[PDB]
Order: C-alpha cells, then sequence, then structure tokens
C-alpha cells in the first residue's frame, strides 16, 4: 500500500527512522513486506482546520481493492497515535483518509529502459 | 471540505492570515461553518504550464454532496486567490470534486 | 496533459531548465503543442520506497485518452532516462503510472472570474 502524510509540522521535527518506522508498522498491521510499501511525508506545508494554523497532519492511506471499511478503524488504531506523538500533533488534529487503488493500474519501473 | 493550493510562489511570499481568509471564503461559498473546513496550501512546487514557469496555482476543492455552483465557487475564490498570491487570473485553475462517504476523513481522537 | 513527479531529491538539485525539458519530451510524447503541457514536480519530499529513502521519483501521467499498453511503454522509453539522468535517481528507483483523465472534470480558469 501506499501512506502518505501531509503536514504543517517542520521537517527538522520530523524524527530520524520515522519512515522506516511507518514502513515497519504498516508490514506489521497487514503481513505484507517492506518491499512493497511506499509512504510519503510532506513536511512544511501550509495547513489549517478551522482557521488554526496549530500542529495538523492530513494523511490518505492507498490499498488494493477494499482492505478497509471496519480495517479502516484497524488502520486508525495502528497510525493514530504514532503519527500524534512522533510528530508532536494533537490526536484530534490528525486525519486518515482510505482509498481504494485499481489494482490493474501497472507502474512502469524505469530500469527497463535508460 | 478541503481546499487544496498547488504554488510555485515561495512559501515566504504568502501573505500572513491568507489561511484564515480562505476559510472564512470557502465558510461563505459552502455555507458551511470554519470548524469543517481544511485549508492546504502547497508552495515552493516546480510548476509549468501554457509553456511558461511564471507563477501559477493548481487548486481542487472537494466536498461531499453541480456547474452553477462551481461557476459560483470559482467567482467567489478566483480574486482571493489572484490577489493573495500575486498570480495572473489566468494562471490560476480551480477543479471541483464530489467526495465519496466511503470514506471521509477517520479524525484520531477517539484512537491511539 | 498533466505530468506529476514525486522526488525526494531536493529542490536545489533539480537542474536549471529541467521544466522546459519535460515540457518538450511531454509534447513530443503524447503529440500535443507544448502550451498544453502541464508539468508539476514536488521535491524535497521525504520518501521510503522499497524500504528504501535512497533518491527516487514516482511519477504520473493524467492525459485523455484511453489507457493503452504499447502507448505507455513508448511513454515510458521516452520519459525515463530523461527522469533518471536529469534527477541523479538510479532508473530501477523512477516509477511511472499512467492515468485516463476525466473529460467531465472541468478546470476551471480564473481570467474568467478575476
Ligand atoms: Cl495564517
Ligand atoms: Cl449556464
Ligand atoms: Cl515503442
Amino acid at each position: 500500500p501506499m501512506f502518505i502524510v501531509n503536514t504543517n509540522v517542520p521537517r527538522a521535527s520530523v524524527p530520524d527512522g520515522f519512515l522506516s518506522e511507518l514502513t515497519q508498522q504498516l508490514a506489521q498491521a497487514t503481513g505484507k513486506p517492506p518491499q512493497y510499501i511506499a509512504v510519503h511525508v510532506v513536511p512544511d506545508q501550509l495547513m489549517a482546520f478551522g482557521g488554526s494554523s496549530e500542529p495538523c497532519a492530513l494523511c490518505s492511506l492507498h490499498s488494493i481493492g477494499k482492505i478497509g471499511g471496519a480495517q479502516n478503524r484497524s488502520y486508525s488504531k495502528l497510525l493514530c497515535g504514532l503519527l500524534a506523538e512522533r510528530l508532536r500533533i494533537s490526536p484530534d488534529r490528525v486525519y486518515i483518509n482510505y482509498y481504494d487503488m485499481n489494482a490493474a493500474n501497472v507502474g512502469w519501473n524505469c530500469s527497463t529502459f535508460a
């Protein structure tokens, strides 16, 4: 799957190993190898919830088919605390959205060429 | 509603108070209280279109639940975007998306 | 057409005239004039991909028209080398996905309203 984190928290505040930690956590929850897991953390964003520019994060999880619904709740219970504590963000200012990816959409590896 | 602005304008020249201003404008346009509004501005992008790397902004509004609506939204937001970010109006675009109720945003306050 | 490049490569590491070059390559690839090409490079992301935080580029091309394998292949042949060489990324860490744009999704220009 692909986990994306948009946040207004400064780049320097993102702890070292946080990417590896997210990857390991997703790999733990899914039983899927770290090899096919992708994670994007985008800091230094200009964001506001309700006009408030306090530390916050809008996150999106993209997986094949639909390992969600209740697994959405599961994923939330798995990721929310980690995000909130690592990024110094209040839990009520972290949002996670879940999307279904199209399995038939083929990603092209450039090593076949170039 | 969530409003996203992708721009190649440097973060420093994004006016202080622009997020609040955008929030209130969206509150008027959508008719929803600011608490339900999220604004996401992405500066310092490398962007080009129309054969030019001049200042520009590609924006998107995502909300739960029409062309007329999109038009009125554009009328309400365009001037603010163009003037505040110092971008020529013809280099500001806005797309509108109806958000699928399955699924919306899950807040983490309930969980850990 | 709209080409998006998500990369962990620093913004300062992106060579002068890269957007112009990409625009020309994309216009040759899509057979549309350069003026119709849109390019969005999103650098300085914190990306782990395949369990690695080494330089990488996850790209997407959005264009109106049916998604075809041969066309995607030709696109990749045209784009991969340019991306890898210009951004100094290993070709096996550059990926391109191809998406069919919804023609009924109208982009509103603000010159009409400002
Ligand atoms: Cl502000
Ligand atoms: Cl009409
Ligand atoms: Cl070919």
